[PDB]
């Protein structure tokens, strides 16, 4: 069926808990075993969350190369993504060697510091500039160089040191703040807004390694990010954009890492967003 036509249809019959479910039931099972070997008990934040032995991403270390990072590569798109979770106080230094070692050039970041009271990610760029950060495991320094704060979101410039080399890169962090502590937003229209300006930067770009995207676990608002972009740019790219099945496209992007889209709730504000986002791009 089409998008928006499927969409009233299961707002009439109240049976999103149910299609979740479907999806749930048919998601890709495979196997996860360095992510569960006892060496990395502290390396992830929740023990039911671990990327795939197939497409996670390794550090170029010869001790321990485990992070818990997915590689999403979407073929007929032509978007590839970083799916991560929130780092952990011992994971920053790994954190941000993968992202000099993939040649990402964006961060984006999808939750705050602290919802509902408690700690979903440590406090793992430099809030001032004369105050910078060093990771001393992984050798390398991090800089504010700038930041603008915005109503829904903020975008940060940071420079990242290779001590090793001295060599230097400039990141760009987008960073979404308003994503409330309970539930989806009301409206599409500021996460869309939010997407495109990542898009304008050329953080998605081929001429740069794949982006990094980040909330607390990397599977829920995470997924809702890389769905919406990679449906819209699929909309954009075929003869007929009505062909594009949402449902299709998440079950694609759950052989590369589990449980992306958590709730029935993300479900429909992912079909929310990229029927709103169809209309704005053109045409009209
Ligand atoms: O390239 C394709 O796979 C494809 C598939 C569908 Cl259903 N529609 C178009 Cl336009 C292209």
């Amino acid at each position: 069926m089409e998008m928006e036509k499927e969409f009233e249809q299961i707002d009439k019959s109240g049976s999103w808990a149910a299609i979740y479910q479907d999806i749930r039931h048919e998601a890709s099972d495979f196997p996860s075993r360095v992510a569960k070997l006892p060496k990395n008990k502290n390396r992830n934040r929740y023990r039911d969350v671990s990327p795939f032995d197939h497409s996670r991403i390794k550090l170029h270390q010869e001790d321990n190369d485990y992070i818990n990072a997915s590689l999403i590569k979407m073929e007929e798109a032509q978007r590839s993504y970083i799916l991560t979770q929130g780092p952990l106080p011992n994971t920053v230094g790994h954190f941000w060697e993968m992202v000099w070692e993939q040649k990402s050039r964006g961060v984006v970041m999808l939750n705050r510091v602290m919802e509902k009271g408690s700690l979903k990610c440590a406090q793992y760029w430099p809030q001032k500039e004369e105050k910078e950060m060093i990771f001393e495991d992984t050798n390398l320094k991090l800089t504010l160089i700038s930041e603008d704060i915005k109503s829904y979101y903020t975008v940060r410039q940071l420079e990242l040191e290779n001590l090793t080399t001295q060599e230097t890169r400039e990141i760009l962090h987008f960073h979404y703040t308003t994503w409330p502590d309970f539930g989806v937003p009301e409206s599409p229209a500021s996460f869309l807004n939010f997407l495109f300006k990542v898009r304008e930067s050329g953080s998605l770009s081929p001429e740069h390694g794949p982006v990094v995207v980040h909330c607390s676990a990397g599977i829920g608002r995470s997924g809702t990010f890389c769905l919406a972009d990679t449906c819209l740019l699929l909309m954009d790219k075929r003869k007929d954009p009505s062909s594009v099945d949402i449902k299709k496209v998440l079950l694609e992007m759950r052989k590369f890492r589990m449980g992306l889209i958590q709730t029935a709730d993300q479900l429909r504000f992912s079909y929310l967003a990229v029927i709103e986002g169809a209309k704005f791009i053109m045409g009209d």
